[PDB]
């Protein structure tokens, strides 16, 4: 396997700004800016590519426009809105931010359980899959149900999801594999297999259209690199230091990954040997 560098390590527990507190998702921005939803502390904090805070929102709460708990970000590609899901009353609950950080609108998602996967497509659709009963929604900025389908047949827990202009491939942490649909919803094929990509929990596509699964199975950060149609091309693990378990993946345009030690509270920045 390829080794990975550690070019960026940042955040420790606690209620600082720059901390965290078991942190269950993240996103790059429109200037690929590293935002993290630091779940336990009711906030989303915004940070450049060396661990710079550049600015944080979030008070705690269930009122409109508070946060309780959000695990999931995704940034509009189109006007820099953030799009925050974390539990409303009871349920899973959706919110659009402005580019400064201040509540817009809330989106009613009482049709998904759990938003397990977020991100958002080309045309500025916002793609949520659900892990509880696995099922796709698409939805407008507005609030609109665009489309869904269901993928319970072809998949056992979504965990994260990414989207390359119209398919949609799907993380399934307990299905060791990573499984592609058009826009359509229909299905398509699977990458990976339990050999590699065993309890995959981030993914993203680089340009070139390779796909790119994380996992930490063994204590340690690995990455394995597939061809668009599923061909497996390099491993990546960083063996010189023992990284700890992560979640999520996302390659910035210098081709660094980034990934989130959600149980050692704090983020890491690599790149390749």
């Amino acid at each position: 396997a390829t080794p990975m560098q550690i070019r960026c390590k940042f955040g420790s527990l606690g209620t600082a700004k720059g901390q965290f507190n078991s942190p269950h998702g993240f996103c790059l921005g429109v200037d690929e800016e590293i935002i993290v939803a630091d779940t336990n502390n009711h906030r989303i904090e915004v940070f450049d590519k060396m661990g710079a805070l550049k600015f944080q929102f979030g008070v705690a709460g269930k009122e409109e426009g508070q946060l309780w708990y959000p695990r999931k970000v995704a940034v509009m590609h189109n006007n820099g809105k953030f799009v925050v899901c974390d539990r409303g009353n009871e349920r899973s609950r959706m919110q659009i931010f402005s580019k400064c950080g201040h509540f817009m609108r809330k989106i009613a998602i009482r049709y998904i359980d759990i938003v397990a996967g977020l991100a958002v497509t080309a045309k500025g659709h916002i793609v949520a899959v659900d892990s509880v009963s696995p099922t796709v929604f698409v939805i407008s900025e507005e609030g609109e149900l665009v489309r869904w389908f269901d993928c319970s047949d072809y998949m056992r827990e979504p965990s994260d999801i990414a989207i390359r202009d119209n398919d949609f491939y799907v993380c399934d942490f307990k299905g060791h594999c990573v499984a592609v649909f058009q826009d359509d919803g229909t299905f398509l094929y699977r990458i990976g297999n339990e050999k590699v990509t065993c309890f995959p929990n981030g993914i993203d596509i680089s340009n070139a259209g390779d796909v790119l699964i994380g996992d930490s199975h063994g204590n340690r950060f690995h990455v394995a690199c597939y061809s668009r149609e599923g061909a497996l091309q390099s491993e990546f693990e960083c063996p010189h230091v023992k990284v700890s378990r992560c979640c999520g993946l996302k390659i910035t345009s210098e081709g660094y990954v980034v990934t989130l030690a959600k149980n050692n509270h704090h983020v890491l920045v690599l790149n390749t040997l």
